[PDB]
């Protein structure tokens, strides 16, 4: 699975730690071996959210699978959880987009993983 | 809905007021609310297009409805003429990726709109 | 056709020209002119890759049509061997996310494709 946070917040305030931290609980989130969970974080990004500059967040999550409506309803109640107390990004300023990605089309080490 | 501009053209040459711009005119290209509408500008970038490192832009707009083979015809129009009119980049060197998320694919606010 | 890649590696070790040959060698494969072929490479970033920060690549190639299970292999083969030879990142630390677009969903030139 391939995560990504885009958001306005500084630098210095994404924690020592962070992406390890993301790392670990999707890893027990989607049930898949830490080893294929990938993490990106982008802060100082010029957003806004509502048309308001307060901190914000603009994330992705892509899976092979594990992606559905409970699930991502799960995802979001964690991944808000961990951007509001990590970041202090209100939940209700934070968009996860999810794709359910085909094993075909995702490429890895020379070749997809169909 | 989420609006997502990748530029070569400096960090400079982006004007004061253009995220509260592209907002507005999202939520009335769109007819959405403006406070769902998120945007984000993202400058100083490495990129060519057709081969060349002159003036261009790689965007994307998500949004839960209101995409379709028209209305992205409108949306087009109207993000390359402020694309143009702002950051002085050729619509020909443009590229807007649109997506119709579906509601179950979309987290906010701990859940997701489902 | 459009490909970005997002990599921690340092914008020193992007090599002259490669941005062109990305482009060369995409259009080569995807059997799409150069002048539609947009690249863009984004270094320094803040990524994990398995819980740690080796060298590794987040990427996605999107095209209208010219996707598919054996097209996505040959191109994993391709874009994974270019980012070893001149990026030095590992194959095993790059995944790449296909997405087959409909002409309809992008813009380009102030209206769509379709
Ligand atoms: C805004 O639109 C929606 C909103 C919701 C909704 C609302 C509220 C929610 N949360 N409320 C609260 C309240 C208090 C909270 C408090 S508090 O202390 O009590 O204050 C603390 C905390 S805390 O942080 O725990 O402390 C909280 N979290 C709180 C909190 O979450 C919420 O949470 C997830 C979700 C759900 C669905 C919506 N829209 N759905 C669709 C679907 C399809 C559409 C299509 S189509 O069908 O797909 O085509 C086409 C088109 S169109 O083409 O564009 O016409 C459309 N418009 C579509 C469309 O709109
Ligand atoms: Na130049
Ligand atoms: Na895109
Ligand atoms: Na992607």
């Amino acid at each position: 699975p391939m995560f990504i946070v885009n958001t306005n917040v500084p630098r210095a305030s994404v924690p020592d730690g962070f992406l390890s931290e993301l790392t670990q609980q999707l890893a027990q989130a989607t049930g898949k071996p830490p080893q294929y969970i990938a993490v990106h974080v982008v802060p100082d990004q010029l957003m806004a959210f509502g048309g308001s500059s307060e901190p914000c967040a603009l994330c992705s999550l892509h899976s092979i699978g594990k992606i559905g409506g409970a699930q991502n309803r799960s995802y979001s109640k964690l991944l808000c959880g961990l951007l509001a107390e990590r970041l202090r990004i209100s939940p209700d300023r934070v968009y996860i987009n999810y794709y359910d990605m085909n094993a075909a089309n995702v490429g890895w080490n020379n070749s997809t993983f169909a």
